[PDB]
């Protein structure tokens, strides 16, 4: 039904709305991994 | 009878009137299924 | 009946009309998944 | 009666005439389902 | 029947009401999977 | 129905038409990954 | 009836006639998926 | 859907748009590693 | 009547005679479905 | 029906006949991947 | 009728007689899928 | 679900919260490696 | 059913309850890997 | 009859009364399936 | 029937009773996989 | 006749008396189907 | 009839009696599938 | 008539006598379907 | 039927009888993959 | 079925019974890799 | 379908046709890495 | 089917038959890598 | 399952129990390398 | 995500911010090595 | 896709285009090291 | 399968059987490197 | 497929065919390094 | 997990705890080298 | 990335910019060594 | 596996067992270098 | 790829082409060192 | 991590703190060499 | 594979076969250095 | 591991234990050089 | 490998076997230097 389907987009908004958030928030943790990684290499080096 | 049959359309209106509603309302539940489904995949991912 | 069946195409239009929309709108969420996915790989990388 | 039965074929023509139409028109909606389906898979993929 | 169908929405509310809950509650477990997963990678790393 | 099925190829054209595009467009991002990757190695090197 | 059933094979010819076409035409889209897939792997590689 | 897929390129632009940035920005750190590395060698030397 | 019933077997022969044909002829279409189906899987695969 | 089923093997022959071909032909592309891969390693090496 | 039912087993023999054949013959195609599948993995590997 | 996803950030906080710690704590050990390394070189020297 | 679904959370508690445990307990083994790894490097060094 | 039909609701109460029970009780078994399922994934993981 | 349905729970008990067992017992095999897996990594390492 | 009809209820009691039994007893067999069904799924799973 | 219906339970006993057997016996084959499945994974692994 | 009705049981014996046979004999064909079905799954698997 | 079902176990024996064989025989190929894999690593090594 | 499921543990015993063996036996080969590896380093050294 | 599958080889030609190119073209960059690498060593040397 | 499955081993023979070959043949290339590698070290040396 | 997971820790104990051992035991060999290394330097020296 | 990636540069700033520091600070120690080295040579000399 | 892959060469041009530059530019620094090195030796000498 | 897995050890024997050989045989070449290395030092010396 | 795999050896020939060449050709450059190296030592000497 | 990660620091303490020890203990041997070295020079001298 | 790499030259300028300085500045100390050295010889002389 | 890992120590014994030997045996050659070196100095001297 | 590898020799020509030059050109500076060295000795002498 | 890196400077302080000490302390021994050296020359002289 | 590995020894023979040659041939040049060195000392002497 | 590292000190004791010995024992030979040197000077003298 | 390492001692025998020879043979030339040196002094003398 028309009205019914409108409500679909709605929750699907949240869907994408929650996803840009979660996935983006995971990167916060990969950077930490990454940087902590370049120091490991400065010490190995000098 | 003419009059009698008119009354048919009437309840059949409800019929369709109740159906667009119920079936449409079930989708409300399939979207929840669907979205809760894409998050499961963001986590699996990151 | 002829007239009656015409009305069929009508709601079936909505049907397809609602479907190109919903399914297309779901992709909006798969791209988010996808892109958030390539960054995960730039960090893993550098 | 002969004449009477001729009139049968007539409405039965419509019958088939309305059916090739409706059923064929439903496919219009299954293709949409199908294609929207292969994109879902390009994104999952890349 | 009108009254009868009203009662439909009701239990269907629970339906969606129980689903947002369960599915959402499962994620609680995927995050645990996910995080326990990034540590595995800090150790592999350093 | 014949006519009906013709319309199938049509949307399936888009299907492939959208796919060569999307998937091809994703590579645009893998090259960036790749090249940014060879520099990382020139620096590691010298 | 004999004559009547002959006409069956006829439309069933179309049936198979439309199916070898559609299904075969879908593959056109899976190859695109496939090939676009091996490049993704050349870049990942080098 | 056509319109829907257009929106794909969009976020994929960001994808590549964020990647040239991040990966390029990581090099900023590898050069520091590199140069700090040639001095270590001037001192070892003289 | 004896003679009358003999004529029964006759048309019933056609009956079975038309049925082995039609049903057998439908399979012609299920194989097409089936095979077109295994290719879909070779591509998914490689 | 006997005759009808014979025709099954036929198209199923093609099925396997097309599959040994496609899948075998995909390998043609994996070898290219593979070899181009060992050179990458001779250069990394010397 | 006794005699009549005997004739049942007969065609049902074919039934099973055609089925062990068809289904068994389909496997011929799944093995091809399978083996072509392990090579894909030797190349990925070396 | 909204509420459910909030709880995601939470554990992901720990994730990053545990990672800055572990990885940072590993460096404590690389410095020891490093310094113990420069003495080795003072003795080699004088 | 309401009551029935309550019992869901319960076992799902265990689920997460067993997972934080197992995954956390695996790390116990990655640290051993890690540390035994830094000694290998002190010896290589001196 | 009025009285007679009253007795209908009665057994239909049981009907629903037995169904919320059985179906709800089946879930007890799907959760077990589900949870036993997330552990399988913690081990695959670490 | 009331009595009849009681007997349902019974076998459904076994159902869950057999499932916690089987699935739990499969893990016994995934741990073996897992541990045998960390040794592979100690050797690769030293 | 009054007396005569009384005897009706009697056998109709058996009727319902035999039916709650038979139908209830058939379920005994559907549960077996059902449970044997969830195990099939634990194995498919692990 | 009373006596007649008793005989019902009888064959229905067989029914369930044959079903616990068949379905249970099928599992014998799913375990084989399952186990042969974990070895495939030990080899993939080491 | 008494004698006449005795003869009823007789042919009804055949009835059941032919039915246990036919229906039982059909299963012969469902097993073939079933088993040919588990192999399809061993190949899909390995 | 009793006799009929006995014949079930029979073909199901083959089923499992063919499966232990096929799946076991596939491993023959995974070992080859595996071993050819450890040599690749002796050469990479020395 | 109870009895049927008992037989599950049985083959699953083999499963784990074959796995501790295979995986353990692979290590036999990684040690060879490892040791042959430390000699390579004594020679490089002296 | 025969014709349909022919078209497969076609795009798969491109696939390999694009891959020999890309991968080969990446080497162009590894040689640059390599040579720029031997000069670094002539200077270190003299 | 028995006969059908025999044919399985057959192609699986090729499978392993082609794999010992390919993988073994790849080593031919790793030795070249390896040896060309020890000369690089004689020159570096003297 | 609770009990089942307890058994996890168990084998994971061995895991770590075997790892502290192996990795620690490898060092036994690196010291030999190391010391044999300082003598090489006393002789070079005097 | 845009916002998310901004935060990347941030920690990567620290990364480089910590590296110019550490590596630069190590030189402080190489100069000490160096100078203490030229005195050793004045004494050797006079 | 053809067009898409063309764009690959493009960025890969930059890749090599940036690499000949960087690596070549590093040498600028090794010469400085080198020459400053021969003077150190003229003074040591006279 | 039991028998099937026995055959595993077999090829894994070769695996280790080929590895002790290859790796051991490589040392033959490192000794040559080594000795040719001590002469270089006798000449440098006298 | 047999034919398909033959074509594997082919490109793998090139692989080794290109590798003996490249790696061998790199040595051409290490000798130059080496010899230019012994002159440096004749001058240092006299 | 929080608790789990605490245990990380612990073994990492040992790690550093064992390293300051080993590396420091190696110096004990470099001093011996060093001093035994200055006497060699007093004798060369007088 | 183009812009990113430009920034490389920059810090590499410093690199060479700091090196001509340091190494040149060390000579300041070798001259002192040298001259203080010729006086030692005038006194030895007269 | 316990037993499996025991066998590890074994070959690792050889490892160290072969290393004390080789490295120790190399010294045999450094002494020759050394002594032949002190005579060179007696002659230079007298 | 054949063509691609040809281009390898090319840049490797430069490699050697630049090396004979640089290294040879460094000698120009060692002779200056050398000769300026023999005069130092004529003066010391007379 | 910021805090973590601070701790770096700390131990690096010791590093330099131990080095100025050791190297400076070695000179104590070179002076002894030196002076004991000028007396040798007063006696040679008178 | 057995046969495949035999071919390993072969090229490894060349490896050692080329190495005894090259390294031995380099000595030819160190002797020249050496002898030309003793004459330098006869002239210095007389 | 704690225990494992203890064993390190042990062999390192030998290390220093063998070094004080060897180096000290070499001096035995430098004194001989030295004294035999002062006699050469008594004879030159008288 | 045991056997493999035995072969080590072998070539190392030559190593020492060639060294006692070469170095000893060089002395032959230092004596000539030495004696030719004492005559120079008899003539200077008388």
């Amino acid at each position: 039904g028309v009205i019914d389907t409108s409500a679909v987009e709605s929750a699907i908004t949240d869907g994408q709305g929650d996803m840009k958030a979660i996935g983006g928030y995971i990167v916060g943790a990969l950077v930490i991994l990454a940087v902590a990684g370049l120091i490991y290499s400065m010490l190995r080096k000098a």
